[PDB]
């Protein structure tokens, strides 16, 4: 995705923009007591720790766009992609302005805590004003759909979260581009039974894990991805998606039946709002649009397909297995296949597909190695058939040492342990030890080991 042109929005007209531009994120009590480098992102363009221009590092992730019209290779990996999602019997019947606003089952109503986006942001109205969940009102939606339409601009927020040193001064805090209500309600209204399959289907069918429990789906991926084995990440996926992949995704779309894969050009080229300054782009995943995380997984399903045909000759695509969650990827195939030429082979497409985290360089993927949403496998000692995702310590500790309001520094450290125990009995009494330090760690109730352990057991 590259930025085809700037312009303010005084020339449009429309009421610019204030963006947060604080950190809420202070260091925690347990600062101190845990080890950890990350610092917030930075989001004012004075910041003291920046070594850089931020207008210019906020946008550096759009490298570039190539240019094609689909090759034969990537157009046998949508008609196979396409074929395996046909399998599921996706109904391709449209939602309904209640379903979509307040969920079925399959889907969850959009959340009221997420900006409605343009043009209600500079309005003062918010989601709560349109939206009542215990009524289920369609008259307000309604009554603002017909009024701004659909098609709308999307409003560029820069995310507040903890970033490594380096993303720190080198100004990389990304963006959130988010979407109007309209848009995510029109789309989720027709797309909405796409996003039903998707939720319902994690595997490796769908080729997505998007929405599933780690702690279950864990003990079943190793089922499922019977076969030699690959990992993969990328850095900038969104950015970075030229426009051919976003026409085979509609192209997948339009084959399983879903008029409104119109849509997808929608999000192809898009406006964003940022501060001022309105920017228009060619390609890029809008990171917040309504759709995204299925979106991705899709085009990372034909992005690994093409690229293996690309590289290889003989090659039964039937036997290879994907699961992506957006950019996260493990991959199996009987034979085994070089994760560096893929790497090498998809930089051609503009892509800058890399190892899996927790990985220095490509070696053979390994259960003992593999990462998936920042995750290990680690398989459970009485019963080596589950398996626990173990969330490294390094990241946990990470998280803990800092609180955007320590009222909640219960349920954020709570949260923490239903991760944190994974890693065995030994380490999270040395974790909660540790917590119960600090004064108000040992006011905190914790779960003990045990109880962990059993809640976990029952959820088979
Ligand atoms: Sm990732």
């Amino acid at each position: 995705g590259q930025v085809i042109a700037r312009h303010k929005v005084r020339e449009f007209n429309i009421n610019p923009v204030n963006t947060p531009t604080k950190s809420k994120l202070h260091p925690s009590v347990f600062y101190d007591v845990f080890p950890g480098d990350k610092e917030p992102a930075v989001l004012s363009d004075n910041d003291p720790r920046l070594e850089v221009k931020l207008t210019e590092s906020l946008f550096s992730k759009y490298k570039g766009n190539v240019n094609t019209e689909p090759t034969e290779n990537m157009l046998v990996a949508v008609d196979h992609y396409a074929g395996q999602l046909l399998s599921l019997d996706i109904p391709t019947s449209e939602l309904t302005l209640k379903e979509a606003l307040y969920g079925v089952d399959g889907l969850e109503p959009i959340d009221i805590t997420t900006s409605a986006g343009f043009p209600y942001v500079s309005l003062g109205i918010k989601k709560r004003d349109i939206l009542n969940k215990e009524t289920q009102d369609t008259e307000k939606m309604k009554f603002y759909l017909d009024k701004y339409g659909i098609d709308l601009p999307l409003v560029t927020y820069i995310k507040d979260e903890l970033r490594s040193v380096d993303k720190v001064r080198l100004g990389k805090s990304r963006l959130i581009e988010a979407s109007s209500l309209n848009d995510s309600v029109n789309m989720r209204m027709k797309l909405g039974n796409l996003y039903k399959a998707f939720h319902q289907n994690p595997g490796v069918l769908t080729g997505s894990a998007v929405g599933c429990d780690p702690d279950v789906f864990w003990s079943v991926i190793p089922c499922l991805m019977d076969g030699h084995l690959m990992a993969f990440d990328y850095s900038n996926f969104d950015a970075s998606l030229s426009p051919v992949w976003f026409v085979c995704l509609e192209k997948v779309l339009t084959k399983l039946g879903f008029a409104g894969s119109s849509l997808i050009q929608s999000i192809c080229n898009t406006h964003h709002i940022f501060r001022d300054e309105i920017y228009v782009v060619e390609g890029g995943m809008p990171s917040g649009c309504s759709g995204t995380s299925i979106f991705n997984s899709m085009i990372n399903n034909i992005i690994i397909r093409t690229l293996i045909l690309d590289a290889y000759k003989g090659i039964d695509l039937d036997k290879l297995k994907i699961l992506a969650y957006g950019d996260d990827l493990i991959v199996s195939y009987p034979y085994e296949l070089d994760p560096q030429v893929l790497a090498t082979l998809g930089k051609n497409y503009g892509l800058t597909i890399t190892p899996p985290d927790k990985s220095e360089t490509f070696t053979k993927m390994t259960w003992e190695n593999l990462t998936f949403l920042k995750r290990y496998f680690k398989p459970d000692q009485q019963f080596p058939f589950l398996v626990h995702p173990v969330m490294p310590m390094k990241d946990i500790h990470e998280s803990i040492r800092w609180t955007k309001d320590p009222k909640n520094t219960q349920d954020h450290v709570r949260s923490l342990c239903m991760l944190a125990w994974h890693s065995g009995e030994k380490e999270y009494n040395e974790f909660i030890q540790k917590i119960r330090t600090t004064d108000i760690g040992k006011c905190l109730i914790l779960p003990e080991y045990s109880v962990l352990r059993r809640r976990w057991l029952d959820l088979f």
